[PDB]
């Protein structure tokens, strides 16, 4: 009787015996009932093992970090069956159970907070960003010359790229301006660019465990937490929280409109949905049109996913966004130290930074720094779980969103430049 | 407010609706899909809430969602990509069934070991029963008016005895589909209308009854969101072995086929046997049915109405044939199990309201309706037993039905 998951070794037992059914007589639903039943099988005994693991589990981060490894390890030694990865597929893409995992978890952490408190960040947050890509590029032009790789290679291949917020958000445009510039192919670029930014993602999320332990460590640099230094509910029912489910889709529908139809570029920047929905949450939130109460059941949706889904979500992830094959084939030595060394220089940049701003550094540097440098959306995730700062999903967001629109700017610039 | 929402805020999100309808800028996904849903189905759930009527016979707040839907697909209301985000998420990516197993574990997992146990030796036989004799009228009355046999069991015994919209009419529409091939919409719709108007006869004799009658006289404390979270992947753990049993292990346990959701319904109820779940975890999965029963039903019903609804066929099935053996197959409900609970120990007008009227009725809003008609609010607990363990055999008869008719 002593339990994974909530689930007494002989209840889990039953279900790990039904995947392997399911496993090898390969019948299986190729959809959300099919794909969470695997997923959280999977993702239970995988995360039990790595919350345990001595070495390998170190803080909070250990739990998250496996089930992503091992799933990963699981499509790239095949483990998995075709079947299977469909049906995890499924539920991450067709479905589209990622972006509803973010958003659930945005609208909860904005609607939790005042309005007071709002607008106060922000105008700090920004210019932390900048500090961060400056000491991205910094190292990374440090480093270059270290392995006599040319500058113009590392803003163009390995700095933007990284800090680009991710693979739709940068490796995707980048690769677009890379051809509207150059006129090389995009194929050259994108296929250089996504190796090497999943190695950074990788390194990532190794060092928000390093800052959480350097931050439990050093009280003085952690904010446990908290990125800033600085109405009471009645009773919760179902629908309060379902009405959270409501706000946080829809919220998400709203923003979409806009980066679609209605505003898809404020300027020389083009806005990217999540980030105008950080915008709207925020609004909404200043506009008191949720009360109390309901502004809770959004917090309360949030938790369930981020404490019940969450090593669901990591099975989901380390299939998806983590093709191993592909950094292999870039795992020269020079690479792996090169893009090591980038994302250093990001935390160090965001750290210095944020102090100056009033922030915490070791929170400074996951919001700003590391999620710059991490695989944007599916890279929060995975790092936010890495630090147990899960609640900085936003601050996250804005970085790999707006500060992604940001990379893109930049970006044209140095492209013109050469 | 609408659906919890305050009126300010249900305009924002209503705004919100027309913005990506018009625009015409919705993701085809489980985000664009609940979005909408939600906020279609929180207004008309609402509007069919209100109305006199419709609301107490015509079952109101989900008929509503689900026939407005349909109309709303018919008449072109909604858009490919409205149409796409929704059939996406009840097919492609198949919430539908999630759906029906978490229901499922949940009402089968809320059943103590001993009262399911004891409720097997007497009272469950007394179900069987009223199901024989709701048969046995049922095919009777049919030749009476030349329909056949197999329609009469497909069409109209199984889905009144089944109980409810989303135990009965929602999962039987899947088993036919599964079995035959035909389309979804055109068994729901002749099935979600019959039943309904057997339910309006069972409330009806439910006081006939009543008249009749006097005429002729462990319990846990913690549930965190782990267990109910546990929930979830039993519902779905559950789903996956019965899968895994009826596609390779044991797809038929004769010539006749059993459907993936026939198996899940024994291997559940097995699971509770078994007590592998403690009473926190079999709460968590109540819990779950719960939040899926009262806050996705009205989602659920947007897509039913899209998928699952076609206005003709259904409009056309509204004849006077069909009043006169409805309510004949729930006197034959009525006298079966008034006769097996006499012969099981019970008093046979509680016994034919009980595992009779309960079972035709339409599920638990249709309990509610019946037990209120004959003031036995008190057997509320043997009424779920036969529309949710009882619909629950339904459903392994109805996959026994539909393999030995093909
Ligand atoms: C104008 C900027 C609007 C977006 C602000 C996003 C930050 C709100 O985010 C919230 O802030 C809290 C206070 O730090 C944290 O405790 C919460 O965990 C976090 O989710
Ligand atoms: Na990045
Ligand atoms: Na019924």
């Amino acid at each position: 009787g002593f339990k994974i998951f909530g689930m007494p070794l002989p209840l889990y037992a039953f279900a790990l015996i039904t995947l392997l059914l399911s496993h090898f007589y390969n019948a299986l639903p190729t959809d959300i009932v099919g794909g969470f039943a695997i997923m959280f099988i999977i993702g239970a005994i995988f995360g039990e093992i790595g919350k345990r693991l001595p070495i390998f589990n170190k803080y909070i981060g250990g739990a998250p970090v496996m089930i992503f490894l091992v799933a990963a390890y699981f499509v790239y030694a095949g483990i998995f069956t075709q079947k299977e990865i469909d049906a995890i597929s499924n539920v991450m893409d067709k479905s589209n159970f990622l972006n509803l995992f973010i958003a659930v978890l945005i609208t909860g952490a904005i609607l939790s907070v005042n309005r007071r408190l709002l607008l106060k960040s922000l105008l700090g947050y920004i210019p932390t960003i900048l500090m961060g890509i400056v000491g991205a590029s910094i190292f990374g032009i440090a480093i270059g010359l270290v392995f006599g790789i040319p500058v113009d290679r590392i803003m163009m291949l390995y700095v933007l790229p990284i800090m680009g917020g991710g693979n739709g958000a940068g490796a995707v445009p980048l690769s677009e301006i890379y051809h509207s510039v150059t006129g090389r192919s995009r194929e050259e670029y994108y296929s250089t660019a996504i190796a090497i930014l999943t190695i950074a993602n990788i390194f990532a999320i190794v060092f928000a465990a390093v800052l959480d332990i350097i931050g439990k460590k050093h009280t003085w640099l952690s904010g446990e937490g908290e990125l800033v230094r600085k109405e009471k509910t009645g009773q919760i029912t179902h629908r309060e929280t379902a009405v959270g489910l409501v706000l946080s889709t829809t919220c998400f529908l709203l923003a979409y409109v806009v980066a679609k139809k209605i505003l898809p570029s404020i300027g020389g920047v083009a806005i990217h949905y999540f980030a105008w929905m950080v915008l709207i949450v925020a609004a909404l939130n200043a506009s008191g049109l949720c009360s109390p109460e309901i502004k809770a059941g959004a917090k309360r949706l949030s938790d369930f996913f981020s404490k019940q889904l969450l090593w669901v979500l990591m099975v989901g992830v380390g299939v998806c966004y983590t093709d191993l094959q592909e950094i292999i084939n870039a795992i020269t030595f020079a690479n792996v130290v090169i893009a090591a060394i980038i994302v250093i220089g990001a935390v160090l940049g965001a750290a210095i930074g944020g102090w100056l701003m009033g922030f915490f550094p070791i929170e400074s540097a996951i919001t700003a720094g590391l999620c710059m440098a991490n695989r944007g959306g599916s890279g929060d995730l995975e790092v936010l779980s890495a630090c147990n700062r899960m609640n900085l999903i936003s601050y996250a967001q804005i970085s790999s969103r707006l500060g992604g629109g940001i990379v893109l700017v930049i970006a044209s610039i140095v492209f013109g430049m050469m």
